[PDB]
RNA sequence: CGUCGUCAGCUCGUGCCGUGAGGUGUUGGGUUAAGUCCCGCAACGAGCGCAACCCCCGCCGUUAGUUGCCAGCGGUUCGG
């Protein structure tokens, strides 16, 4: 909530082409052949978006962070294991929302066999099944992950780069969830109902986002946490 | 019942794409006797198949000696 100036490495954008001409209206001008995102317009969605994001935390929704840019992997994994908000996090599979009954029947298979896993049931059956079960439920955490705490649908959802996950956004938008994303300028803006004009590639811009808009979360929902632990990602 | 043919296939449910017939999945890369499995993927699963569970032949044990052996000894018309 004190974001104004410790934006470091946000207004980087990507090159002079792969971009979208509908995101002109948030791009201030052109450093070396490189679109730079208006400083203004930033904090200017950011406020609208944020407010958004308090209303429907302190109302007590849900919000599904989706985020697969190898770039944003370890920090919505933790940023979404904070404050109970489930995630996608390897892959985002065609059908979670619009067919979130088949999806939710797989769910149950992955706790089916963590109960099997937890009763002594391990032992009969033998070996075969033991390594058969025991890779099914490890692609199983692997990709349900955060999924499996989503018991309806989602209020909202959180993208970090609509154009790599344009799968969930137009699910999304299918179903009439409001679509929250930190769009760069590679990305069609009319598509996100609530904007974060940012970038997608570095991880300070990302974790920035996420760590501030997980903060907001608790904070609509009272007991302030302490900072996410999600600085010493950097690497 | 024969046949293609023990050939590796044929489909369904939901989702998605197309005005529609249909497509996707079932394509792809690796692998296998195999749609076998792995990885990838707007697909996620499932059924009939594949394989497995059945029988026979291979090694060993337990249980049981009107089949077997000077393995072990005695008798022997010396033929268990
Ligand atoms: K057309
Ligand atoms: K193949
Ligand atoms: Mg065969
Ligand atoms: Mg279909
Ligand atoms: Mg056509
Ligand atoms: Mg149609
Ligand atoms: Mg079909
Ligand atoms: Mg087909
Ligand atoms: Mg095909
Ligand atoms: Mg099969
Ligand atoms: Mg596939
Ligand atoms: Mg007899
Ligand atoms: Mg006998």
């Amino acid at each position: 909530t004190v974001k104004e100036l410790l934006e470091a490495g946000v207004h980087f954008g990507h090159e002079r082409k792969r971009w979208n001409p509908k995101f002109a209206r948030y791009i201030y001008a052109e450093r070396n052949g490189i679109h730079i995102i208006d400083l203004q317009k930033t904090m200017e969605e950011l406020e609208r978006t944020f407010r958004f994001i308090e209303d429907l935390a302190m109302r007590g929704g849900t919000i599904l962070f989706v985020g697969t840019k190898k770039q944003a992997q370890d920090i919505v994994r933790m940023e979404a294991e904070r404050a109970g908000m489930p995630y996608v996090n390897q892959r985002w599979l065609g059908g979670m929302l619009t067919n979130f009954k088949t999806i939710s029947q797989r769910v149950h298979r992955l706790e089916e066999l963590e109960a099997l896993f937890a009763s002594p049931e391990i032992e009969e059956r033998p070996k075969k099944e033991q390594v058969r079960l025991k890779h099914e439920l490890e692609r199983l955490q692997k990709y349900l992950s955060g999924f499996r705490l989503l018991k309806r649908l989602p209020d909202a959802i959180f993208v970090v780069d609509p154009t790599k996950e344009a799968i969930a956004v137009r699910e999304a938008r299918k179903l009439f969830i409001p679509v929250i994303a930190l769009a760069d300028t590679d990305s069609d803006p009319d598509l996100v109902d609530y904007i974060i004009p940012g970038n997608d590639d570095a991880i300070r811009s990302i974790q920035l986002i996420l760590s501030r808009a997980v903060d907001l979360i608790i904070q609509a929902r009272g007991g302030v946490v302490e900072p996410s632990p999600s600085y010493a990602l950097v690497q």
